[PDB]
């Protein structure tokens, strides 16, 4: 078959058997979904995703998009739109979209579930496939006419763009001098230059691409709260049947080279700069950009990391399938006899370590971004696990930067160990992984790097949210460890170790930060242990949640399970274990590195590194 | 200017400052080459590696060799053969190569600082170059004849491989089935395919390629033991005068397409199945293959470790140019104030603890290698260190593992921190950190896995070895430990990582102990393995980083000023952040091989 190796059966387990997803089907909004038929949608998007979706992922890279700078278009290779055909002709570009855009009700927990296939497969596609998602979050934010240009983008298949970025306007996104000038209509001209755009030439994918698009209106204060969200489509439109007119004055002007990811097409975008003006419509008719964008952000976070996860997950499952077939020594019990048998590289420690390093983290991964879907409906926040509205809402905040940050760092890292198990074929582009690793390395950058992950986390989602999410995640951990039954002992020790050190190492932070009041130099000692912090509670809820899983599997063996499943259960036994005795400890020692930072490496000079 | 960021200011001050290797230049081997020339030398290779070779290190990547099976040969990019011949005009295929095959001798410390930069350039290029060193390894281990045969080739520069690997022998070279047929007149026919070849067929580069083969006499025994080592000539010569004559049957049949190192052909290597012999000598008329093949194994397990350090080194300085101008975001202590100034980037606590990482282990790997190159040649450890030949083989032999595991898995990691510190703009073709990346990913694989680092440094170099030579590395950590304030917490925590160093060492020694028993117990030796070969890898780079702010702290009492004073002052502050920053996990790291289990070697494979 291809590339692609699904785990359906992993996330069957976190939805139904460890989260309680399925308590919610069947009633309310999801009136008419039930739990068989989420897990027939499952195991179908699954299977295209590893049929057509799959089958075009090394010809998007060997065969990357073209650019003709005088028609400002990009040309994709025809494998890849296949592979979109398909996506389209499932619906697939429409999980998880409202029902009076047309689409299937049902909770985030399983919309990004059923996505993780198409971001395992073939990432870019998804990317390409926001349009229907953008134009949701057009029509929530949207006058009551936009709303109806929204409909018609969604009902359409209309593409979409995210456009924050410039030059001198990346991290620092509120340094962007991208202009708005107010016409006398209500209209505005865009006028600047735009930078990786992603997706904002898409060959004939679609009849139209939604722009959307931060720029300061003339006279506007700075930073971000300055800023306003325009909707600014390639082409101009009947605003009442959708049937496309003009082109509108903006403009692809570069496509980058990359490492990976070479298949979407990453664009330099003019506005306005071609005789042609760029006409765009304030979002909402208010003036309120920065806060309409990250409506955007927050699901490209969630993407990315997830996007990650799925990555590290097939490049696990391609090892191993790797790793049982192939023959390489004898056991390390034999390795003095010259004549002893040779083994498959299963038999040998490093290789299971490994192989074990690669599946606790990539199902560790997988259960963080679930569970951080469980608290993005309300519904399901409060059927799982008992919590209002409010406090789901500042947990999904608090739970992001870690789905995005921990994940994008994790999963590239592991992925280091799924090649190295292939020894040197894993070096060769005719195996997946190498490909796996030019791909992720790009997550720990776009919709904002680590570091600004690990900021977000520290200075907003706890510091300016008073803690309340992260005690209440800190309470439930600590309920695991308190309700002991006595096999996860050891694992429940460790836990209480590992929680207690994240404890310590967010006590510290915030008392760097308090005592930047006196001294503000103080202050730079959060961000040196900003992102190991950010790391570490991506560990610790790895660990808690690998041992929540083993406390079910442990029900689910106690009450008899056999063949396949009784194999499944063993492995999230040994993956929770393995997990507790070989990363938690290690967060002990940065709690210690933590509590005793200097501003050493502050006072450097320059000129010294 | 080039991708390729130099360092001889860091290579002199390695040399010179701290191990004092100018103390056997100008004397006896060394007789002709002086401490300066030597800085001359340096300076020279790396205005080579910066200008010519790195000139096609972007078109060897993107216009990659191609293999015409109308001929059964490799074409190379035009670009990439000139920075060859760049190289070969300049003699530099010819460093430490000895005197009588028209070499400059000089300590390997001096060598491996100077391939350095050829391999921070453009790598695969001093792979190419390889054929005069193998030809002194085959002079060194040739009968009286063979050693005519070698002087010709390397006078006349032939290229050469390594050939050991097949499909089913990559790291169990044991396994291997290509064979060795003798024949009437003495020579061998070897018959077998070989996989994974570096430099199989280098275009027009050579007039001829020297192939080292390992393969198993027929009614030889089995395992590595088994095997003997053939002189396998691309074509047939003149054996008095070196006139080239008949195509010798041994074909190039494929080239492996890869993430990196592109420009160099690795190619599948047919032996006698083309309609012709594939004719071999054997080496020394000897039947001592494994052994013998060893002597080219270590050189390129020094070279791949270089290499990796090497890559991690422009990396670095590339990340810390770019981030000194990129502008970016206010000050932290602003960050509330949207009219706030913005900053360079090198403001951000994030950007300066990356680059401060970046920097602290590419001159702590640098220390590394140079350290293990001074026990390379018995003069210079006599001289700097004060031991006698006898340890001083097994020393290097110990820190081999060390240079190639630690250094290639560590150096990839920290390119990670590079790529990051240019943004989205490091994912990027137009910077070289993504390719560095890609060039560095195959330096744990080749040569040998990290796994099989770990393990031969473990059984082989401290077991065999009686714990001699790591007792030795240990006793000169302590010795500086315990010797003469403004490094006093650093001491403190290499004290720490040295026992948490000798718990790791101690425990595996443990359960190999307890095989005698229970043989599954010596699976938790392997469990470990890695691990503690990277904690030794932090232990070494810590110490010697401490050993150059002593010296630092020195040069800065006795005056330094200038470009010298920001030097020293950062050394000072690398061998203070790594001691506080790295050396602690290893505390976690003792403990957790403390407790290693079984339990993952008892799981059902189906679990996983
Ligand atoms: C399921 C449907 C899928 C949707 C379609 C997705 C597919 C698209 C295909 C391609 C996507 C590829 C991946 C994304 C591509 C990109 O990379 S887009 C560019 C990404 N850019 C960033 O992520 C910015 C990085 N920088 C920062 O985040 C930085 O921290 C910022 C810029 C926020 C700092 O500026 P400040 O001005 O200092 O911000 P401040 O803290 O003061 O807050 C100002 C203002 O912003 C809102 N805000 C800030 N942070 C958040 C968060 N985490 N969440 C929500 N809102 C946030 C607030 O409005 C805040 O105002 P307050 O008064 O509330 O403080
Ligand atoms: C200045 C010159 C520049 C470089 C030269 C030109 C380069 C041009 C080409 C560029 C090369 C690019 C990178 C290298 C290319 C390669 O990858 S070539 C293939 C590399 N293959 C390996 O490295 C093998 C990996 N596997 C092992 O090492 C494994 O551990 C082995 C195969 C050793 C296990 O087999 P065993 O049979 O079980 O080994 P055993 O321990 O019992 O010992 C047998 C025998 O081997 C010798 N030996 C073993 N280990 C060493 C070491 N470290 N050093 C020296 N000798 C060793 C011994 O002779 C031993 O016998 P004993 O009686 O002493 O025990
Ligand atoms: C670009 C490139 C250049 C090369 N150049 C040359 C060259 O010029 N000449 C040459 O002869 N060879 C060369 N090789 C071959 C190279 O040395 C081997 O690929 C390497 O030794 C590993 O062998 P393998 O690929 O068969 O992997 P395998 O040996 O099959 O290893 C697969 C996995 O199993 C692990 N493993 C294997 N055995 C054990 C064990 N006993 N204990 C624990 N783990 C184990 C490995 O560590 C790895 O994780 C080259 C390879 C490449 C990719
Ligand atoms: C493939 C790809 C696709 C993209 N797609 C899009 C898209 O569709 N839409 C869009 O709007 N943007 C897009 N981007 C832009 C991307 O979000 C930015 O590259 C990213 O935010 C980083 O900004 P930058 O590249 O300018 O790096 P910089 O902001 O210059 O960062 C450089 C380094 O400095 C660090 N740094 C910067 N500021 C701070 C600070 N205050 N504190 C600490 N460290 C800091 C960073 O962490 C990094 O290490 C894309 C980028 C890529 C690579």
């Amino acid at each position: 078959m291809s590339h692609y190796k699904s785990n359906v059966r992993d996330q069957v387990f976190n939805l139904f058997e460890v989260f309680g997803v399925d308590k919610v089907l069947g009633a309310d909004k999801f009136s008419d979904l039930d739990a068989d038929t989420a897990r027939e949608m499952l195991t179908e998007i699954a299977r295209l995703a590893e049929g057509p979706i799959a089958e075009s992922f090394v010809e998007g890279d060997r065969n990357p998009p073209v650019f003709d700078p005088e028609t400002h278009t990009v040309t994709l290779p025809e494998g890849f739109k296949k592979s979109m055909r398909a996506l389209f002709d499932g619906g697939w570009d429409k999980v998880g979209l409202a029902e009076h855009l047309g689409g299937i009700p049902m909770p985030r927990a399983l919309q990004w579930a059923l996505i993780e296939h198409i971001l395992g497969a073939n990432p870019a596609a998804y990317m390409y496939a926001g349009g229907p998602g953008m134009s949701e979050i057009f029509y929530n934010n949207g006058t009551d006419e936009q709303k109806k240009w929204a409909t018609i983008a969604a009902e359409r298949g209309w593409g979409a763009t995210m456009v924050l970025t410039e030059p001198d306007a990346g991290s620092d996104v509120g340094a962007g001098r991208t202009k708005a000038v107010q016409q006398p209509d209500g209209t505005w001209h865009i006028e600047g230059v735009k930078r990786f755009i992603t997706s904002a030439d898409s060959d004939d994918l679609f009849e139209n691409i939604m722009h959307l698009v931060l720029a300061r209106p003339e006279g506007a204060g700075p930073g971000t709260k300055g800023l306003s969200l325009f909707f600014v489509p390639k082409f101009h439109f009947d605003h009442e049947t959708g049937e496309i007119g003009e082109r509108n004055g903006v403009f692809v002007t570069n496509v980058e080279h990359k490492m990976g990811l070479k298949v979407s097409a990453t664009c330099e975008l003019s506005l306005g700069q071609h005789g042609i003006p760029a006409v765009g419509w304030l979002v909402g008719e208010v003036h309120n950009g920065i806060a309409q964008m990250f409506d955007v952000i927050e699901q490209a976070r969630m993407m990315v990391g997830t996007k990650a996860i799925a990555t590290l997950s097939t490049g696990y499952l391609n090892a191993l399938e790797y790793a049982k077939e192939r023959v390489q020594g004898a056991d390390m019990t034999q390795m003095t006899d010259k004549t002893a048998p040779r083994v498959t590289i299963t038999h040998h420690p490093d290789v299971r370590r490994s192989l074990m390093t690669q599946k606790a983290y990539a199902e560790g991964l997988r259960a963080i971004y679930l569970y951080t879907a469980t608290f993005q409906d309300a519904e399901v926040a409060q059927a799982v696990h008992g919590v209002d509205g409010d406090l789901a809402a500042r947990v999904n905040d608090l739970l992001l930067p870690i789905v995005k940050g921990f994940g994008s760092e994790t999963a590239y890292a592991k992925l280091t160990e799924s090649l190295q198990t292939l020894g040197g074929s894993g070096f060769l582009q005719d195996y997946p992984i190498e490909q796996y690793i030019r791909d992720s390395k790009i997550d720990s950058l776009y919709a904002g790097t680590t570091a600004i992950q690990a900021q977000d986390f520290f200075f907003r989602k706890i510091i300016r949210d008073k803690g309340q999410a992260l005690a209440y995640v800190a309470g439930e951990i600590e309920q695991f460890i308190k309700n002991e039954n006595g096999r996860l002992k050891t694992e429940r020790e460790l836990l209480a170790t590992a929680l207690a050190d994240v404890q310590g190492m967010a006590a510290s932070l915030t008392g760097y930060l308090m005592a930047a009041q006196e001294d503000a130099a103080s202050i730079y000692k959060v961000g040196l242990g900003s992102v190991r912090f950010l790391m570490a509670v991506g560990d610790l809820l790895s660990g808690w949640l690998l041992a929540r899983q083993a406390a079910v599997a442990i029900e689910k063996l106690d009450a008899g399970a056999t063949g396949a499943d009784k194999s499944f259960y063993e492995g999230k036994i040994a993956a929770a274990s393995f997990f507790a005795k070989n990363m938690l400890p290690l967060l002990t020692s940065t709690r210690q590195i933590i509590e005793n930072l200097d501003n050493d490496v502050m006072e450097l000079d320059e000129a010294a590194f």
